[PDB]
């Protein structure tokens, strides 16, 4: 049975919601961003129309084989009537193809609904700008002030720099970064521009990658494994064993790998700076863990919060616990106060 923070009051309408089967009273069936926890049901036997972005409905087509005459995409940006209630999709500043749906309530209340979400300053001028929102349905992955990490523009930094100082000392070393769901494409992308090399990868990824509408896409990405220094491997793979292997594999062209695990947070964040980031290392392989996220961190979503001034926040992550849903509620409560709406 489907939770309630999945269901939109006053409407026919569910958000995230494929695995419930058949939801009673549900004519249309929202999907903010291609990650498996959010599509898990949907395939080609799905009969009832899905409402995305244009990216979305590229991988709903392709990888998942669900019919064209079920998907409905949206523009962004744009005002779109659905089953007569008017909303709006907001880039969400997560994967690929992520939204932030916005639905405007027959009866006037105003609903925000995140999805996956990493809240930046330039959601202050979007369309949110005018007006008011009284219900908020929030991503709060990491909603807890030890949850700090650095820019995205700071981390890719770091990764470039990393990258080209080792291949420019070893033009035999191979540089892998881990993967396994649609996102953080640019750690990969930006080590393979500074190289002057493709990305190389499976059949299975180039697909996947093929779908999201990258410009210039075509010139950065290849299958020809041979042809590229840099190489997409599962995440799984990025463990010693598993990157010995793949050096056997590429036939003595190379004699070294620097490896990137991009995570989201871990606890060495709560001690040590971007700057002074170290590999794990075990002779000719070394393995980076840089913190790369797409969500938001505690100060950028208290920031988003504190912003929008909201009537009432429902939380969509770590909602299992009551350890968890207690501690939410005390930072939306200071948030409140120290704010004053
Ligand atoms: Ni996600």
């Amino acid at each position: 049975t489907c939770p309630f923070y999945k269901k939109i009051p006053g409407t026919g309408f569910t958000v995230d919601a494929f695995q419930y089967g058949v939801v009673e009273g549900c004519t249309a069936y929202f999907l903010t961003h291609f990650h498996s926890d959010h599509y898990a049901g949907l395939s080609k036997h799905f009969t009832f129309p899905v409402y995305c972005s244009e990216i979305t409905g590229n991988l709903l087509k392709n990888k998942l084989h669900v019919q064209e005459q079920y998907i409905h995409p949206l523009p962004l940006d744009t005002e779109c009537i659905v089953n007569g209630v008017k909303v709006v999709l907001l880039d969400a500043n997560h994967c690929p193809g992520a939204v932030m749906i916005l639905f405007y309530l027959p009866n006037g209340t105003v609903i925000l609904h995140t999805g996956d979400f990493r809240a930046d300053p330039s959601m202050e001028r979007s369309l949110l700008a005018d007006q008011k929102v009284h219900m908020l349905y929030l991503d709060t992955t990491y909603c807890s002030p030890e949850y700090t990490f650095p820019s995205q523009q700071e981390v890719i930094r770091f990764a470039i720099n990393t990258a080209f100082e080792a291949v420019t000392l070893n033009p035999h070393a191979l540089v892998v970064c881990g993967t396994y769901s649609i996102g953080k494409e640019k750690v990969f992308l930006a080590i393979a521009d500074v190289l002057g090399s493709k990305v190389g990868m499976s059949q299975e990824k180039y697909k996947t990658l093929q779908c999201l509408n990258i410009p210039e896409i075509n010139s950065l990405i290849t299958t020809d494994m041979c042809s590229s220094l840099v190489h997409l491997l599962p995440m799984m793979q990025i463990n010693f064993k598993g990157l010995q292997s793949h050096l056997k594999k590429c036939g003595g062209k190379y004699n070294q790998i620097l490896a990137f695990r991009p995570t989201g947070w871990t606890h060495s964040n709560k001690f040590t700076r971007i700057a002074d980031v170290i590999p794990q290392t075990k002779g000719n392989i070394s393995i980076y863990g840089i913190p790369y996220s797409e969500h938001s961190s505690y100060l950028e979503m208290k920031r988003f919060v504190q912003w929008l001034k909201p009537q009432k926040i429902i939380p969509t992550v770590n909602v299992g616990t009551w350890k968890s849903r207690s501690t939410m509620e005390k930072y939306f409560r200071e948030w409140k106060l120290e704010a004053g709406y």
